[PDB]
């Protein structure tokens, strides 16, 4: 894998910034990475290589993948996309260069979850999808997918989103996350361990955690095995925001327990999903 995990970065109340782990690969303390964040160099800001390709900032020393409010803080993020590239560079092989999204959220920011394989694929698309998370997203939420695939299908599933055409209606953009057994290196390979096996809702609250706790980031979510339903619950989602979608393609609204469908969703569109301020 060559590339850069989706980056979400939440600016806090007090306008300070935190950030979920930074996944960057190339596939050596020789080697050096800089951060180029909109077309603009970020100046004093490097990261570091680990043997296995992982990269950490260095912080005094700490290898961390989420670097500090001072850090992002260099970065002059914008709210929504924003474009960031890693160059790596050494003196056996020049500068390697790779892209990536980073995305800047406010704290007061809702966020809406989809899982990618049985919940936007036929376990091949579901057919109304894509007008459902557009109408989501332009009442105000953002729409955050949801991947277990491995990191070698990463660039794939992501460009696989944007080509998907339903009527004219195309899926809004927002980042896409991967269960961290997925994202494995001796930096991370201990933490990702007390999580046992619930990787799904364990990335769900850390991604919550993120946010202040004082306030519900994680509105709803969409998936499609009991695993997607159990990540929610744990993660700040109420039972009547969740729906999984079965095999015979029955989207099932567990809270009130009555089977509906994508586009039976999206009549009562505004009812399920209000209007934000
Ligand atoms: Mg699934």
């Amino acid at each position: 894998f060559s590339g850069v995990v989706d980056i979400i970065v939440v600016r806090q109340p007090d306008d300070s910034l935190k950030s979920m782990p930074f996944h960057i690969r190339f596939g050596n303390q020789n080697i050096n990475i800089q951060i180029t964040v909109n077309d603009k160099k970020i100046e004093d800001v490097f990261m570091l290589m680990l043997p296995e390709g992982a990269c950490y900032f260095p912080e005094l020393i700490q290898k961390k993948l989420r670097p500090s409010s001072a850090i992002l803080k260099k970065f002059n993020l914008k709210n929504g996309y924003n474009k960031i590239q890693f160059i790596a560079e050494s003196d056996l092989q020049g500068k390697q260069l790779i892209e990536g999204k980073i995305y800047l959220y406010n704290y007061d920011t809702k966020l809406v979850i989809s899982d990618v394989d049985g919940t936007v694929t036929k376990s091949w698309t579901h057919d109304d999808i894509a007008e459902l998370y557009t109408n989501i997203q332009k009442n105000g939420y953002k729409m955050v997918y949801l991947s277990s695939r491995p990191l070698y299908f990463y660039n794939y599933t992501q460009g696989y989103l944007k080509g998907i055409i339903q009527n004219g209606f195309t899926m809004p953009d927002g980042p896409i996350l991967l269960s961290p057994d997925q994202i494995i290196s001796s930096l991370n390979r201990e933490v990702v361990y007390k999580k046992a096996d619930e990787f799904k809702g364990a990335l769900l609250k850390d991604l919550r955690r993120v946010f202040p706790e004082e306030v519900n980031p994680i509105f709803a979510g969409f998936g499609n095995r009991d695993t997607d339903a159990t990540a929610c619950l744990y993660a700040g989602v109420i039972i009547d925001n969740i729906f999984i979608i079965n095999e015979q393609s029955q989207v099932e609204i567990l809270g009130k327990q009555e089977k509906s469908s994508y586009k039976k969703i999206n009549e009562k569109i505004q009812e399920l999903f209000p209007r934000l301020p």
